[PDB]
């Protein structure tokens, strides 16, 4: 019976392995029955620190035999009675909850798993790329399992991970040229190793009942991007002409709405300055200057501009993830959501897989380069999706954020580092998410694109994320 593969990361270090443990466990045809089995249990209970619900479960899996061993925990010298210890073999995950979403866990073979497929002492991926590759991995009940290994930095991965310190958020980090993700962090998190070997009902219900839902793939759900998208709806305007970038628009006050047939609806912006240019309007995240350039270029423009991108596609990463869109229609049908869309708010809906890759158009002249997480794939590339005038204006000026001493990132400025950044924020029906885009462009070897959700409680992604783009700055370079 096959040893399961491993899977790596980028340079062969552990994401999911196996290690063998000496476990405390029981044999249930020595544990005897009724209220004295139920002593037993109690006894083992008290003395190593497992609920006694935890203990009935696993006695109770499909696989567990008269004189099975079961492994409860891991390892004495008075053994109640039914007790035994042994060496087993147990999937492991080094980087832990760090990487809980995007690795998964396995588990012990159902009937129902049996019902559509396997030994019933085997292990099959529940969740995650565990179960994404199980086929590959679980090898042949002989032949071993294949070694997966992924784009994926485990020292990346690790500090992207604790930046949040349980803060709602996500973060992808990816080579921009290559398509490599070299972390894929959803945050909060749960631990794997305890999914996959013996957790308490307690501890289980503790997750789920967390309004936060850790088991949730951040980085793989649709999103609103929120005013970073600016950056897409300038380059957009820029190519259709209508956009001028040394045009400087007279813009007063901190709210604006084209006509009264808006209502009590207007675009914001949080800082007063005028007249305004395209540069000024990134460095300042000017909302209004972006709703007035939406409605120059006209509907037509700009889905133009926005069907570039990869709005409606399915994509080869073995990550499940719902295709990004602009609208729940065909048509805006409503001046307000048109220009809502120009800043990053309406009915967009995109993960953070899917903006890295569309905002990786501002590190390649224009070229999108496809995510890839098997470190072996050839690499991807939707050509012109934007001019490389366009993408190289737009990456200049968002150095502004980071190198003006007001700009919303200078706490990261780097006199040795070239560091383009874009922070924005979405509002949803309320609490706001709050988002920071970086790119090197010292080497165009990183682009970073972090959210903090519920940014009115939980502070700003600019805020937690200078450690991460410290370590890059140093490690990728
Ligand atoms: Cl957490
Ligand atoms: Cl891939
Ligand atoms: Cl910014």
């Amino acid at each position: 019976n096959a040893k399961r593969g491993e899977i790596v990361d980028r340079n062969g270090s552990g994401l999911a392995i196996n290690k063998v443990f000496d476990e405390v466990g029981v044999v249930p045809g020595k544990l005897g029955s009724g209220a004295e089995k139920t002593a037993n249990i109690k006894a083992f209970s008290d003395k190593f620190g497992v609920s006694v619900d935890e203990i009935n479960q696993k006695l109770s899996q499909g696989w567990v035999q008269a004189d099975s061993f079961v492994p409860i925990t891991v390892a004495v010298t008075e053994l109640p009675t039914g007790a035994a210890t042994k060496d087993t073999e147990s999937r492991y995950y080094p980087l832990g909850e760090a990487a809980a979403q995007l690795i998964g866990y396995t588990g012990t073979i159902t009937a129902e798993d049996i019902e559509k497929n396997l030994s019933s002492t085997g292990v099959i991926g529940k969740t995650g790329l565990e179960r994404a590759f199980d086929k590959e991995l679980r090898g042949q009940d002989k032949k071993d399992g294949q070694t997966i290994k992924l784009t994926i930095d485990s020292g990346v991965q690790q500090q992207a991970f604790a930046i949040f310190d349980k803060r709602p958020g996500s973060a992808v980090i990816t080579d921009p040229q290559k398509g490599d993700l070299l972390a894929t962090v959803s945050s909060p998190s749960y631990d794997p190793n305890k999914m996959a070997n013996g957790i308490s009902q307690k501890e289980y219900d503790a997750y789920n009942n967390n309004k936060d839902l850790p088991f949730t793939a951040r980085f793989a759900t649709g999103y609103a991007p929120g005013s970073t998208f600016k950056t897409i709806t300038g380059a957009i305007g820029l190519d259709a002409g209508t956009l001028k970038p040394d045009e400087e628009l007279e813009i007063n006050g901190l709210k604006w709405q084209k006509d009264k047939s808006w209502g009590g609806y207007f675009a914001t912006r949080v800082k007063e300055a005028s007249p305004v240019n395209l540069r000024t309007a990134l460095v300042n995240s000017d909302n209004i200057y972006f709703a007035q350039q939406t409605l120059r270029m006209g509907e037509d423009k700009f889905r133009a501009g926005l069907n570039k991108f990869i709005f409606g596609e399915e994509l080869d990463l073995p990550i499940a993830m719902t295709p990004a869109q602009i609208s729940n229609e065909d048509k805006f049908n409503s001046e307000i959501l048109l220009a809502d869309t120009g800043y990053g708010q309406g009915q967009l809906l995109i993960s953070p897989i899917q903006q890295a890759t569309m905002y990786s158009v501002f590190q390649n002249n224009g070229t999108l380069v496809y995510p890839k997480l098997v470190l072996d794939k050839e690499t991807k590339k939707k050509d012109n999706v934007i001019s490389a005038n366009a993408a190289n204006t737009i990456a200049t000026d968002l150095l502004g954020s980071v190198e003006d001493p007001s700009g919303y990132v200078y706490n990261m400025y780097n006199p040795n580092f070239s560091l383009a950044a874009k922070t924005g924020t979405a509002e949803i029906k309320g609490k706001e998410n709050s988002f920071l885009l970086t790119l090197d462009r010292s080497n165009n070897k990183f682009l970073t694109m972090i959210m903090v959700e519920n940014s009115g409680e939980n502070g700003s992604a600019t805020d937690i994320s200078k450690p991460l783009i410290d370590y890059l700055e140093a490690t990728i370079k």
